């Protein structure tokens, strides 16, 4: 039942270059359930005939203008080679946004197309009636903002994808849309502090990665109070799981956080001498092979984050205090912890000579008591029963504790700047009804994946479980429980991999936590208990190469191999109490507030707990999903890799979405919410307290004269199609006094 053009799985140009997965060919002969003789044209290289079975042949969508179809579902033929070609043609014409049911897909162009300027914001925000432009992320922003004010219910925009897909860039674009309000008038200062925060959060939190030159090394969540006619009034920012290990070491092709390069390269000579700023090559903490990020002007961002500090109401004392801590964090890595005498195996740690001259100058930059810190890095008081002993630290421990100071100072400074931001911006009353935004670090894969990547990929798995539960599991169950539709909706879940990773027991994070709670623990003993706590699952497997320390997980985006070397050390990377209480007693105001109020606390345990707390908040809101896709690995514009596109389409469930059109209606809201959203259609039916909400909704629907097939009444909700929601919003045009 197919036309004259087919897509081919077994073709000459696809068997020769499997990365491009399909060829388009015109059928010259054949029959139903017989072999077909056809020649391919879309790769014009092969001008000769060949044969293909009846299978491995899909319809083409030959006559469509792909620039006129905004949704994948609206295409006549929605098979894999059609969806791939549909997104390709639109992407080659610089149209990257394409909707799929509630989902919206955004493909990285790797260049500013100019489609997010202020003129585009105005055209998507205030064009009368409804959105009849092309799909966009401004689609999501306006629909979510309209839903917010129409029902008084919190919404949450959630971007997703892999590293370098455009999650953060889409987030910044939606903030620019929300911040645009030419209809009303407000005080600019709070909104300007929110927008000016984006540079400093990317300076302190982002760094060059082979997968993304501006990779966010932290997750971001934002609650927003967006005005009715646009404009941002209040907000709050939360950053979780900053990767402190990046402060110490980096791969050869990567950089540390941008702020180190902005400072060393952009600081004036007076500032360099003031905070003892060395060139980047003379910092052990800075990878000297890669000092340049292709898309970033480090000197331009340096003056950008300097002006941003003023918009966030940081006094000149605090700004100078921040640069001192940044330089102090860098200089601390130059302190060599030399091995000294009076050690058991000549292993005792100490700082001497030129290292102590550097150590004193670094502590002064960090505003710390030098000799009190030095004692905590060198001597270790222990208790063999009732015997107090002033033993020494081995060189290994003293060096880790020294680097631990630099990481905690940088980690807490990043949180303190955000906390300074929230004090100036958080709403005076509180957050009851808000606009949520989630900017999570995406899936990432390297030749060597440590705990930094393990946590990041686990966050992405939990989001997908929350995606599948909300969009597929809850929706399919809700329709059946309402009596609207009994449908056999089948999909791909990640419930088994999320269990063997995050459960209370019989999971990787559980085996990690128990290993760190032991007096004597090893990375290999942690992987050992993983191999047998539960091995009856294909989601966890011992790696094929070096299986004593390496393991791999069968993720939703493929298989990823991790190595446990350093898991315990990195999972227990908390500043010691005896060192933390020294930086608390600093006479410098900002340093004294970094650890203020502090007197279980493992990263993996305190980070999964925050994820659950954030999952509970977000699920109290109505979610909107943006699926960001990276079309190539070379970051080249107009570069299209069909094999990579298809992997992300399965991972983000863009193809599996299309089932949702078969699941009845697109609008589903309780009777009371519906009567409030369209109350002016029949005020006698909506504002009558002595009425039954199902009859009142029916009276309002029958007053709207909406056709019968465009709505339905469930047991406790009113369902209606995409056509019915458009009309009711339009009918609310009557003018009351
Ligand atoms: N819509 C877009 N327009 C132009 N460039 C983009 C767009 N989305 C992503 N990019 C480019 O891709 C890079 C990575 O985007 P980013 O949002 O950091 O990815 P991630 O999803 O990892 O946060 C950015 O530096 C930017 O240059
Ligand atoms: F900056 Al990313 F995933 F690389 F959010
Ligand atoms: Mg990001």
């Amino acid at each position: 039942y197919k036309g004259f053009q087919i897509w081919t799985d077994l073709a000459p140009s696809v068997k020769e270059e499997p990365d491009l997965m399909f060829a388009k060919c015109i059928v010259q002969a054949g029959t139903d359930k017989g072999n077909l003789t056809c020649v391919q044209i879309d790769p014009p290289g092969f001008d000769e005939p060949f044969e293909v079975p009846q299978a491995n042949a899909w319809n083409v969508n030959s006559l469509i203008d792909p620039m006129t179809y905004g949704d994948i579902g609206m295409l006549p033929h929605t098979n894999i080679p059609c969806v791939l070609d549909f997104l390709k043609v639109r992407f080659m014409k610089n149209q990257i946004y394409t909707t799929a049911d509630p989902l919206v897909v955004a493909i990285n162009p790797f260049r500013d197309l100019g489609n997010t300027t202020l003129d585009w914001i105005v055209r998507y925000r205030d064009t009368f009636d409804l959105s009849k432009l092309a799909p966009h992320v401004f689609y999501t922003a306006r629909r979510a903002l309209d839903n917010l004010h129409a029902v008084n219910k919190s919404q949450t925009i959630i971007v997703s994808g892999e590293s370098g897909a455009g999650k953060t860039e889409a987030t910044k674009q939606i903030m620019r849309y929300f911040a645009a309000a030419k209809t009303g008038s407000m005080d600019l200062r709070i909104q300007n502090a929110i927008m000016a925060a984006n540079p400093v959060l990317e300076a302190f939190g982002n760094a060059k990665t082979i997968r993304n030159n501006n990779s966010s090394r932290f997750g971001r969540f934002m609650q927003l109070d967006v005005g009715r006619e646009g404009g941002i009034k209040f907000g709050s920012v939360v950053a979780f799981l900053l990767e402190k290990s990046r402060v110490l070491t980096q791969d050869e092709q990567e950089r540390s956080y941008h702020i180190f390069y902005q400072m060393c390269k952009g600081a004036d000579a007076a500032m360099k001498e003031r905070f003892h700023i060395l060139p980047l090559s003379e910092y052990k903490y800075i990878n000297p092979l890669c000092l340049d990020a292709p898309g970033i002007d480090d000197v331009a961002e340096f003056h950008e984050v300097c002006e941003s500090f003023r918009s966030m109401n940081l006094t000149e004392d605090e700004v100078a205090s921040v640069w001192s801590i940044v330089s102090g964090v860098l200089l601390l890595g130059n302190v060599e912890v030399t091995a000294t005498k009076d050690g058991g195996i000549d292993d005792a740690a100490a700082i001497e000579g030129k290292n102590l001259e550097v150590f004193k100058k670094a502590c002064g930059l960090l505003f710390l008591d030098a000799e009190r810190i030095r004692e905590e890095l060198t001597v270790k008081v222990s208790y063999a029963g009732n015997q107090e002993i002033r033993g020494r630290w081995k060189q290994e421990d003293g060096d880790m504790l020294k680097s631990s100071l630099a990481k905690a100072m940088y980690d807490k400074l990043f949180m303190w700047i955000i906390a300074v931001l929230n004090r100036s911006i958080k709403p005076p009353g509180g957050f009851k009804i808000f606009m949520g935004m989630l900017d999570i670090f995406g899936f990432e894969v390297f030749k060597n994946n440590s705990l930094e990547q393990f946590f990041i990929n686990i966050t992405n798995e939990m989001l997908q479980k929350n995606f599948v539960d909300i969009v597929f599991d809850r929706e399919s169950k809700l329709y059946r429980d309402e009596g609207v539709s009994s449908k056999e909706l089948i999909f791909t879940s990640n419930a088994e991999v999320i269990k063997i990773l995050t459960a209370k027991n019989n999971s990787v994070l559980a085996a990690l936590e128990d290993q760190c709670l032991a007096p004597g623990g090893s990375d290999e003993k942690f992987l050992s208990t993983c191999k047998n706590a539960l091995k009856g699952t294909t989601k966890f497997k011992p790696a094929k190469v070096s299986p004593n320390i390496n393991f791999l997980i069968s993720h939703t985006v493929g298989d990823i191999q991790y190595n446990a070397e350093g898991f315990l050390f990195k999972n227990k990377d908390v500043l010691r109490a005896e060192i933390m209480e020294i930086v608390q007693q600093s006479k410098n105001p900002v340093v004294a507030q970094l650890f203020a109020g502090i007197v279980g606390q493992l990263i993996g345990s305190q980070f999964l707990s925050q994820l659950q707390s954030l999952m509970e908040l977000i699920n109290s809101t109505e979610p909107h999903f943006i699926r960001c896709i990276k079309p190539n690995d070379t970051k080249k514009p107009l570069d299209w890799v069909p094999s990579k596109m298809l992997i992300q389409l399965h991972a983000l469930s863009v193809l599996e979405a299309l089932q949702l059109r078969q699941l009845g209606y697109s609008y589903r809201r309780p009777f009371k919410e519906f009567l409030f959203q369209f109350k002016f259609i029949d005020l006698s039916a909506s504002e009558n307290p002595n009425l039954d909400p199902k009859e009142a909704a029916l009276r309002l629907l029958k007053s709207s004269k909406l056709p019968s097939e465009e709505y339905q009444l469930g047991k406790t909700m009113v369902f209606l199609k995409q056509t019915g929601a458009k009309e009711l919003t339009q009918i609310q045009r009557e003018c009351l006094s």
